[PDB]
RNA sequence: UUUUUUUUU
């Protein structure tokens, strides 16, 4: 099968480390009836597997009719959108052959080989079926979360592939056995492959590496009393002291965050071209798009960036110009007390993989110099390495 | 005597 690229994208093809490993994907999605994939993102991944199971010999496997296609699951409706603008020009076919579906989108095609999911549409089509019988090749995104619908999806679909795993027919070689592999975002993903419970046997692995873009790991042995005051005087040290760029000052709510910018109006009031150059912008979901065009902006000359944003910064929003974050110590969560019924709005340790992904969105390309406000020994006690999941509080 | 970071149809 071939594609039609480009001459940009065909430099976006070879770039990726895992095209070049496209002989174990296509075991992957010739041997094994579950795979598990994982890496850190930017790896080339989901910007390289519709290459691979476009060229895999799966969009007319079971041909005429079209049940061999590849559905790909994304973690939100905006990923699947922003990576439809991004790579499903990879794949050098129009709108009817790649695709996605959202909640208030679709775009059922009947040409389409791939189409980017979130988790509840795919609930949608198969609580509308039950045998998933016009797909044969999907992908899972985000196993390194472990949030709710990803659970129960992985769930449902393991009944479903193992109930279609055994034979189709009255002893056929036809089974319409489901070839799937989840393409992790966050390299620990084997606290599911031990278990027997999702799947009797393991399931096959496969672990790749990414582009680091060197972040610098640093933990301050202070006191965590009033992390807002102990990030101001890390991103001041940073942009007086370190060389200029920009730097991320995370918090945890909704008032210490706009104190924060308050602050950084006051004694850094100029932002014109004390001739600290900075410009300083607040960031969470819960802001309009105006702000959060803002953001998307660069900063106007005579000011770098300094971006006083919450915990959304790890996976919700990321933004291109940034070099260094100062993290939130402690991160606000949200817990429920079952005795009672009563709700509760919190703030506890962060775990180190939202921790590591933060780091990682400093030093997207650029040197990361991670000034955390707590030590080694608070990261010694920043059990667990990942985080526990979103099912158990409600 | 308001104290909502976050999310999937």
């Amino acid at each position: 099968v071939e594609v039609s690229r480009s001459d940009e994208i065909q430099k976006a093809r070879i770039q990726l480390p895992v095209f070049g490993e496209e002989h174990k994907i296509m075991e992957a999605i010739h041997h094994n009836d579950v795979v598990i994939i994982c890496g850190e993102t930017g790896s080339g991944k989901t910007t390289q597997v519709p290459q691979f199971l476009y060229e895999a010999g799966f969009g007319a496997e079971d041909s005429p009719d079209y049940p061999g296609m590849v559905g790909i699951t994304q973690p939100r409706r905006v990923a699947a959108v922003s990576m439809a603008e991004r790579v499903a020009n990879e794949l050098g076919d129009h709108g009817h052959k790649v695709g996605y579906q959202i909640r208030f989108d679709s775009t059922a095609k009947e040409d389409t080989k791939v189409k980017f999911m979130t988790d509840g549409v795919l609930l949608r089509e198969m609580m509308h079926d039950f045998k998933l019988t016009k797909y044969s090749s999907i992908i899972i995104d985000e196993a390194h979360e472990r949030n709710i619908n990803t659970d129960i999806l992985i769930g449902m679909l393991s009944r479903c592939v193992r109930l279609r795993a055994k034979l189709h027919k009255e002893n056929p070689i036809e089974h319409k056995k489901l070839k799937l592999i989840i393409m992790s975002a966050t390299l620990r993903v084997s606290d599911f492959s031990e278990n027997k419970t999702l799947f009797p046997i393991a399931p096959p692995v496969l672990q790749v590496d990414a582009r680091q873009f060197p972040v610098s790991i640093h933990f301050n042995r202070r006191t965590a009393f009033n992390y807002t005051d102990e990030a101001f005087r890390k991103t001041c040290k940073i942009h007086q002291k370190l060389p200029p760029g920009a730097i991320l000052v995370f918090l945890t709510g909704q008032q210490e965050i706009t104190h924060m910018v308050k602050r950084l109006r006051k004694e850094f009031p100029f932002k014109k071209n004390a001739n600290d150059p900075l410009y300083v912008l607040p960031l969470y979901s819960l802001l309009p798009t105006k702000e959060q065009m803002r953001v998307f902006q660069k900063p106007p000359q005579g000011s770098r960036l300094c971006i006083v944003a919450t915990n959304v910064a790890e996976t919700s929003l990321t933004i291109p110009g940034v070099r260094y974050v100062v993290d939130s110590g402690r991160s606000k969560e949200r817990k429920y007390n079952e005795s009672n019924g009563v709700q509760s709005f919190e703030v506890g340790w962060v775990s180190k993989a939202s921790a590591n992904q933060r780091s990682g969105r400093a030093g997207r390309t650029g040197p990361g110099h991670c000034y955390r406000l707590y030590s080694s020994a608070v990261f010694e006690h920043d059990f667990e390495q990942f985080s526990k999941p979103e099912i158990l509080r409600m």
